[PDB]
């Protein structure tokens, strides 16, 4: 099951992300990758900052050798980090990724955040007081750097992540614009259905790829989470499905491309089930009523940045 | 190595926390307890809300049965959750606990947080909008319930956890006070040395028990997790090389020489052992004030779900 980006390319509605817990060995990514592939996953979401590329790349390659899948049956997304938003550093970043993955190209390249930091190896440069050392950049300048990457054939498509209405407009209403972003990858779940941004994105032919659709110290990790919501728990029993699926399907029927991950092979398989059922129109209106502007990933570490995308209503 | 509490009792300066990562089956705790026991640990920090007591109590009893340790050689701590802060519930919890652990008594009982929630089985009662159902309670009335638990012999010592200046004052300056809290168990580490709260507690014969002394980088998603991490702190990493010790160890040593009781844990037996090494070295006076200069008000455990509560302890400077 796919959908089609405003650049004529197609993308799988269900994607397996590859960001790993701080603990887990980069190597773990590789194993989980394979698992997903054998589970039917063809869409892999990764980023240069995650530092799992080289592994996610190895895994994909491995399944290419034993012919379990063809390179053109795999949609691989990579993202450019904040420390490489300066035009001249955008392409060096994508090639570097490609080098680790040993791919000729990627199927999607995103600007990870509409914010920039001091260029350098350290993905998180900081001062003597421990504060992230920001940096200003002409994003429209960065977007051109991306368009060229698409023209250079390094990526079949390009887009953005964690961009807000204005920031998206800032690019759309760009003088000279050649390619519009095919998507805005943002957190979106029943407690943050991102409708206002979703409809803006729809009225521009841009696809909203969702992450944090299930919500990722003792008290906080044991505080009621998203998949605890009774509006789900019950509705889950209704369809004899698990709440996480109810959560998944909900994002799907909205025409939202949903990402997702797990370290448990038992759950990874379970997520393909999202195609085994539909939600009544009445239930969809019920989930639309759970929203409460609960942004689980605010990117706290950025707050004082000139471009924090989450200050605006959307 | 012990230290004495203002109630005449002694407490091990090094204890093991029995909290478990959301995943790990409640059972894991048992195994982990036994492990640490066989590594020299005698102080075990626990709490009702963790639901690891019956397991932690099974490990201690098992080790008592095979003559590896005697009961009186184990300093066990429990805390009363937010949902049982009403005077008429405090003792019910403590007994509930003793039942699962199968202990005649606990060595220390603390008020887990200065905030209360809707009495009930759910430790995190919420409304139809996902918000926690707060509830007001007269802390002093609770402390009176805490004192009676002492006299009833159910606990040897009593204290508070995650209290700030004012909240401690509000207990100390309590008319008719019988037993001052023996300690204030808070989060404390090189990036949050709690110094101002530390001195106040000392000037009041209240010991300070530090948890999260190494870096949980919790609360927040993957993004925030990457932010500058402690064990990577150069000032520590270097200093560690200077004594041929691990950074975490420099961190545990730093808290000890300040008269602080430290809690710590791990799921790696290799690390649980390595911890005893905190007693094999000393940090020079100079190195001590170097680590003092690391502070940066970095609270990793804010108890975010409580922000809106009337008694959220982390708004005041301390
Ligand atoms: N562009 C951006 O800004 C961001 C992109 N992402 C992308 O999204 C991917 C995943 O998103 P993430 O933020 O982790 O959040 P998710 O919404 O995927 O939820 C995270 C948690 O879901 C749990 N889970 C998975 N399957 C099930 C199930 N069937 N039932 C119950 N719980 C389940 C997992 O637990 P367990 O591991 O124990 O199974 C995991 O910790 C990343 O790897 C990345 O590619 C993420 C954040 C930001
Ligand atoms: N009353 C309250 O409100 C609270 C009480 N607590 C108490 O404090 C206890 C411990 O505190 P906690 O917040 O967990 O924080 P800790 O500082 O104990 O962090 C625990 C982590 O330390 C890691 N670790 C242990 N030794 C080393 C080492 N030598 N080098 C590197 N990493 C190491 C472990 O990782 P790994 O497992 O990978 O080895 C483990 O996950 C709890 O179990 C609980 O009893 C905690 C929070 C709140």
């Amino acid at each position: 099951h796919c959908v089609i980006l405003n650049d004529g390319n197609f993308i799988p509605v269900l994607g397996f992300g590859t960001a790993l817990p701080l603990e887990c060995p980069k190597s773990k990514a590789k194993e989980l990758t394979k698992i997903a592939i054998d589970a039917g996953f063809h869409h892999f979401d990764s980023a240069s900052v995650y530092n799992t590329e080289d592994h996610v790349g190895e895994a994909i390659r491995s399944k290419i050798a034993d012919g379990t899948v063809r390179r053109e049956d795999i949609f691989y997304t990579s993202k450019v980090w904040c420390t490489s938003l300066h035009p001249e550093l955008v392409r060096a970043s994508l090639e570097r990724s490609l080098q680790k993955l040993q791919f000729d190209y990627v199927d999607l390249y995103l600007i990870h955040y509409p914010m920039a930091l001091k260029p350098g190896e350290e993905n998180f440069p900081v001062d003597e007081h421990g504060k992230l050392i920001f940096d200003r950049v002409d994003l429209c300048a960065t977007w051109e750097a991306m368009e060229k990457c698409k023209d250079a054939g390094l990526t079949k498509s390009i887009g953005v992540s964690n961009f807000n209405y204005r920031q998206l407009e800032m690019i759309l209403n760009k003088p000279g614009l050649k390619y519009k972003p095919v998507c805005n990858q943002v957190e979106c779940h029943p407690y943050l259905n991102q409708m206002k941004l979703l409809d803006f994105c729809k009225s521009k032919d841009i696809v909203l790829v969702a992450y944090g659709v299930l919500g990722t110290g003792w008290v906080d990790q044991n505080s009621p989470v998203l998949l605890d919501e009774p509006v789900l728990g019950s509705m889950a029993k209704k369809y004899n499905r698990t709440p996480a699926l109810i959560a998944l399907r909900y994002q799907l029927q909205r025409g939202i491309v949903v990402l997702n991950t797990s370290l448990k092979e038992e759950r990874i398989k379970e997520n393909m089930q999202v195609f085994e059922f539909q939600l009544s129109s009445e239930d969809m209106k019920v989930l639309d009523g759970l929203n409460r502007n609960m942004r689980y990933i605010p990117a706290a570490i950025f707050k004082g940045h000139p471009n924090w995308p989450f200050l605006d209503e959307y």
